[PDB]
């Protein structure tokens, strides 16, 4: 089991040991793209970078580039992007990537503001009133509705694209409550938060792959996926026993860097998987 490799890795102490080893073993691609000269401020950070094979490319010939990478998830039959913050100049890039990958759902693991400082913009619309518009891309955000909760939010957005006057519901999951230093006491609320993702139909594959983030689109967004991935790898096999997380996880970080920031985030998922793993 990893109940006991788990129990075996804190009793030895050894956890950064760990995740260390999966940095070492960890995939390292190309990412010429994220690195040309005119992308330089389509990037939040200059150490977080999507590699070519499995970046995300804007359907426009202009510049094609946005740091989002889509992780494929072959036997889980699961794909996600993960995605960095929103920029002031990328937030309509941002929408126009949700429409274009046909996406149902947005899920934002950050608050706006953390830390004193602003960890991603404010891309979508507070007030069913005062309703966006991101004119580079032609496109229109209005919020329909929005249910506030203890751990988490939940929005209903309205996505028009100008160009063809065609709508879209795209569903706002927001996880409000992750502390701005270290991680969750407990796995239950980001569980919950996931099996409310999940409820709403906004992973399934009759839709294009949920776009996931926090400020730079590795570290909690890994946790989110590699949590639902192991799980549902759980649930599919005929030995439950046998998925093993670190192997799932440098699969995940064949297709972006990074996944997972800390050897804090990887006990955490550990703990998350595990414990998720009694709702079974
Ligand atoms: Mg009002």
């Amino acid at each position: 089991e990893m109940e006991k490799e788990f129990e075996q890795i804190d009793k030895s102490g050894s956890w950064a040991a760990i995740y260390q080893d999966i940095r070492h073993e960890a995939s390292d691609f190309p990412c010429r793209v994220a690195k040309l000269p005119k992308n330089k401020n389509r990037n939040r950070y200059r150490d977080v970078s999507p590699f070519d094979h499995s970046r995300i490319k804007l359907h426009q010939e202009d510049n094609d580039y946005i740091n989002a990478s889509l992780i494929k998830m072959e036997e889980a039959q699961r794909s996600y992007i993960l995605t960095q913050g929103p920029l002031p100049n990328t937030c309509g890039h941002f929408w126009e990537m949700v429409w274009e990958q046909k996406s149902r759902g947005v899920v934002m693991l950050n608050r706006v503001m953390e830390k004193g400082s602003l960890k991603c913009a404010q891309y979508w619309p507070q007030k069913e009133e005062k309703e966006m518009i991101f004119e580079d891309t032609n496109l229109k955000l209005t919020l329909i509705s929005e249910d506030i909760k203890s751990y988490y939010t939940v929005r209903q957005l309205e996505l028009e694209n100008l160009t063809t006057q065609e709508t879209r519901e795209i569903l706002h999951f927001h996880y409000t409550t992750w502390p701005d230093f270290g991680v969750p006491e407990s796995p239950a609320s980001f569980l919950n938060f996931l099996f409310k993702v999940r409820e709403s139909g906004s992973l399934s594959p009759e839709h294009g792959p949920v776009v996931v983030h926090c400020s730079a689109g590795i570290g909690r967004s890994g946790t989110f996926c590699l949590a639902d991935t192991c799980l549902l790898l759980m649930d599919k096999r005929k030995d439950p026993s046998s998925v093993d997380i670190k192997k799932v996880l440098l699969e995940m970080r064949k297709f972006r860097m990074g996944l997972i920031q800390t050897a804090d985030q990887l006990r955490f998922s550990y703990l998350a998987v595990i414990e998720g793993a009694k709702f079974i």
